[PDB]
């Protein structure tokens, strides 16, 4: 064997993974850290903004440990990650969902505290960063702290990793339509999201170059918030190499889909809207109506994703794949 | 001495081309036809349901009149084009508003009718269309009924020209984020809830150009992504160019365009924007310089905002009085 | 034994019906009449807009059948009630759903069709009104055609039937916020970031359900451009006195008796997207209510707009069933 | 004659009393501090004025002023309000609009600063308070720090007052629908897609602004994903029995004279995104409102947030600092 996992952090990241973790026979939540809400307040957020609606089960409380559906799970309370007893408990794995600790000198705190492998699940400045899908065979053991990228690149990496490997990417521009999902001189960011459309910027299109290097240089985007939460979309221009039709594009995207990427890209010709991909486990659903091909070198292709709930899948399923690698 | 018009439907469209024209001095208003409203129903849309602020001014209704600042508009109810009076109340231009006749077969029910020339608000596969800021130069006396496109082609024609006119286009991907507009199984998606919903549709925006720019015409295609949000729509241009460049030469070439040739008509800004700032905008395309992307010297993408049919409609009154003015 | 069904328009509430309907086994749908959509359209709504988001299953369409899960349901397409072959199809029961065949004569149509009992997913000018949990035991099966009521109905007559009995309603004022050329000029204007005042028959239908309340309650509507979940407000001036844990304990009493599955109880802070799916037809949210004397109150309840009201359809549809014979 | 003040805070509506300020011939803005926010970052944020529109101005940031329309605003940046300078740059009036100096213990750090009267800009549990148009002429000189209390409670106590004076209110319940060691969990969930109940305690601080209604208004909150304008749905019980006309009348009658300006009436078939800019604090909505009883009445009346409010506190500001009016 049982894969003894835990979870630092339990925001929307933090709990979809639990959500997952739980449905899985192979692994057991052995404890969350979390600093700033009560095991109370914890089992709210986890029962009512888990999953959409509210999740179906019983989702209790004790003193100082959630009992989900009967799993007791330890809570502790450690604003530096060197104090979580990971030791004690047994945990091998930790699955950093803070989005501040998302360097290797952040993330080593876990494993100085008892763990062995650290999972951050957002893009890291120095852990290599790894796809389920596009990258993940290339995981040796000998990583400790990895990282698996963010939203749009799970949605964008999959998609490019099709398209690059049977006509080839030239160049590429993107646009992802972003839901709601002051830093740095970022003026844009605090004006009202409610009823604006704010252009920001994400990195996941060069990410998209470390995860599959052959494109490393090669594609850039930003993105524009909308008003709308839950599903988000990417909208992929990109020059080929070899020329083709849009039908030999889907169908690529679509042999893919049925095989090697089978449920992380999925594929679909139906009249869809964004609301009709919540709660997906995919991580990139291709859209082949609203794609447009301009020449046989010129096309534009899009791509939904439910923000991190298809995301937080594909942490649990790299952690299977990272446990499995160091048998 | 004065452009004696009239307005055929009371949309959105129409409401806000007679709200332009009343500012107007050398336009004036005389007639609105539209058959299944009041005119008491029109005079509450006028003042409130123009989704900005509220019309600042006295908006009456008379028994069969409009009052709007002491001026007297005669509101008709003539559900045929055939039937509206414009030779008797002799207005001799007419704004097709109704989007159902938008082509000659329609449209020259109103020349027929006493009117001279009709310019229809709408993209049109029978009339000639016409941007202004790009083809409207190419105008001439004789031709009686002409097309205005729509406002997403007045948001990619300005924008595609100074870029076509500088660098060249070779290709163009087209992406226009949209919001609510105005409105039987040719669009299942549209018929589908628009609160909280990303619905993609199709637009022939990036055609018209093709048209407007007859350069232009088989390297411009987009589609559409229809949000949940009010008055203010957003351009995402992906263009390849046919010389090499840097992104401060586009810019540039924009910035200077917005100065002379296309003063008021495409607009250039520098400051981190978000879609409310151009609420009520007379600019129809007002380009993004910070929002911009250079991958290759001749791979960017561009962005412009429009305020959906306001700057639109604005324009409407601008090329109405270019006709006049031609009509030598 | 297994009631033979079918339902007129194929709009939210006829789909959210045949997916209730689907999902129990004492009922088999037969037949589905739209005049205006064709089968794969059918599909195509029932697929991605009948369950909330995505349905669990496959619906596919052959040449006039809806096949989905195997079950073959036939389409029909006919704008004059009467031309529908309910008789030769085996439909005893017709869900009314159109929304323009409101009224006895015009229900009437389903009964010249061949049909026996027609239930109107809707308010009725002329046809007796009924909803689960308040007067579904008045029912008798000498009663052809009967409504449902609206789904605002169903979230204030479970709520005001425990608070009347228990205590008694003097007078009562609500306001329903509702998710989402003409004679009202609110309803013309855009939904897009407006709250705009509408109005319902909601509380004067009330008296059609408990004809205590009959002429001493009436509400209003604030729509708001959220999705599909709405909340009455409920303002009334009670008859015996009592603090808010007791009105609130008594609400609760019912909700795990009387009204099980219909009238919820939560004193959780919950929102607006927490109740979607929900069965229930309306639930009182504990924390949000406010007292102000021993006989002033101000109740809130949550329902999630045609869901819980579909299913109330199919509750009401299977008690006319167990009337009937 | 002329009178110069400060802003603390530079948010929402410290950006919205600055335009109104500007606005006036006599008050001088001197000064306006924040800590967080930088003089080029305040000029971005001004210029952009949220809901209301582009600034039709000159907005520039100088060195470390603040250039508006050629007038030089000097900004500070002590994290302290007893460090700023009020005294040395002549600064008599401190508007706090920041929400966390509410108390007299913190508010008077501003006259310790060299200021002399501070006017708090939200709900405050040991200032006096006050509302223009209800209780603004009770307010003494030998009063130093006073609040102008929420931007809800501007738009029920001018209509309560009204209603209050001309048929009296025994009883009354209230809902707002708003738009944009725990406590509130509601709170902390994500506002857009969800109707979010919360308790705003507006209704009791009328208490206050008007001394006879105390224990006799309670409300509570529906927060919406919208913005502009918010709503307030009043459910009084009267002490003298009359119609609607006779309300509609006595708030129109008042509307016209001693609150011509604060309250304001309407008749047309308006909705939200209909008051975004105006500078009323209340707005009563004729054709809303519905009556039950000759004393059991329900009330609506419209605010666009804090826009009428910022203005209600520049008028505050002229009264406490001229007795012209």
């Amino acid at each position: 064997m049982a894969i003894k996992i835990g979870i630092n952090g339990f925001g929307r990241i933090g709990r979809l993974v639990l959500r997952v973790a739980l449905g899985r026979k192979d692994i057991e939540v052995v404890a969350v850290n979390d600093p700033f809400i009560a095991p109370d307040y914890a089992a709210y957020m986890f029962k009512y903004d888990s999953t959409h609606g509210r999740y179906k089960g019983e989702v209790t409380a004790s003193g100082d440990d959630l009992v989900i559906d009967g799993h007791k799970i330890k809570v502790f309370q450690e604003r530096d990650p060197a104090n979580i007893p990971w030791g004690k408990s047994g945990v091998d794995y930790v699955i950093e969902s803070t989005g501040v600790f998302t360097k290797l000198e952040g993330a080593q705190k876990h494993i100085d505290a008892g763990a062995k492998k650290v999972i951050i699940t957002a893009p890291s400045a120095d852990a290599p960063m790894f796809v389920v899908g596009v990258n993940e065979d290339k995981y040796t053991p000998d990583l400790k702290i990895i990282s698996n990228a963010s939203c749009t690149t799970n949605c964008l990496a999959p998609l490019a990793k099709v398209v690059n490997d049977t006509f080839g990417i030239e160049e590429g521009l993107m646009t992802t339509v972003h839901s709601i999902t002051p830093s740095h001189k970022d003026w844009r960011g605090g004006r009202t999201a409610s009823g604006n459309i704010i252009p920001s910027s994400t990195g996941a299109a060069k990410a998209v170059g470390k995860v599959i290097p052959e494109l490393n240089g090669k594609l850039t985007g930003m993105s524009l918030r909308v008003p709308t939460t839950d599903v988000s979309v990417v909208d992929l221009t990109v020059r080929l190499k070899k020329a083709a039709s849009y039908e030999e594009i889907a169908q690529a995207i679509k042999k893919a889909s049925e095989g090697p990427l089978k449920g992380v890209l999925g594929y679909t010709e139906d009249a869809v809207v964004s609301t009709d991909f919540l709660g997906s486990s995919y991580s990139s659903i291709f859209d082949e109506k609203a794609g447009i091909l301009l020449s046989p070198t010129f096309v534009k292709l899009i791509s939904w994703y439910d923000n991190e709930y298809g995301y937080s899948t594909r942490v649990v399923d790299l952690l299977e794949h990272v446990a499995k690698a160091s048998a």
